[PDB]
């Protein structure tokens, strides 16, 4: 059942964290430094979930410290949420890389969604100690984890969707993930920022 058995029965998150510290729920653990869990207290009301870990994330055990995850930092200032009341986490918590000669960092490999489906369970246990109001899913991996395999981000853009089999019936509000937003022309970036900002304000207001 992938990850299931490396899961204890325990809603602690630093007792969760530690468990996905001996996961061997997929094949990801072995070439990763360490497994990267969620960040955040029970007491958030909005929960974020991006892909995986990248290259600065697995060095520094913690999600979102990249630049995607200061553009995020930029995005969720102007929607006016405090990071400290989110809990951040990613669909996979092992980094799946790559190394390219004369590259200036790890590259990123789209976890197979047989690896998602392997991992789900953290993220459902982190959402059944979270239990939060609204999920973020930030890029197409993510809410593919909880929305289905053929879901596309692209034509839900600021919709609040609820499906049947998730911890809690949380909303979901499905967004581009921070890294798409990086590079491009400059007026589809500056587009793109004004997109998430408003779907991180969608998610803020859901009651
Ligand atoms: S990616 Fe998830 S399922 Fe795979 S080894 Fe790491 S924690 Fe376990």
């Amino acid at each position: 059942a992938g990850a299931q058995d490396f899961v204890p029965h325990t809603a602690d998150l630093a007792e969760l964290a530690a468990a996905a510290g001996e996961c061997r729920g997929c094949g990801l653990y072995r070439d990763a430094t360490q497994a990267v869990f969620g960040a955040g207290g029970r007491s958030a009301r909005i929960m974020m979930i991006g892909e995986q870990p990248g290259d600065k994330e697995d060095l520094a055990g913690l999600p979102f410290v990249g630049p995607a995850g200061r553009l995020l930092d930029r995005a969720l200032e102007a929607a006016d949420i405090d990071r400290d009341a989110l809990y951040v986490t990613n669909a996979v918590k092992h980094f799946k890389f790559t190394r390219a000669a004369g590259g200036k960092r790890r590259i990123c490999k789209t976890p197979s969604r047989t690896e998602v489906v392997a991992c789900r369970p953290w993220l459902i246990a982190e959402m059944t100690s979270v239990e939060p109001d609204v999920v973020v899913l930030l890029g197409a991996t993510a809410a593919k984890a909880l929305l289905g395999n053929d879901f596309r981000v692209t034509q839900h853009r600021g919709e609040v969707l609820h499906v049947d089999d998730v911890p809690g019936d949380p909303a979901l509000v499905a967004t581009v993930h921070p890294s798409s937003l990086l590079r491009g022309p400059k007026e589809e970036r500056e587009s793109a920022f004004a997109g998430l900002v408003d779907d991180l304000r969608v998610a803020a207001d859901v009651r």
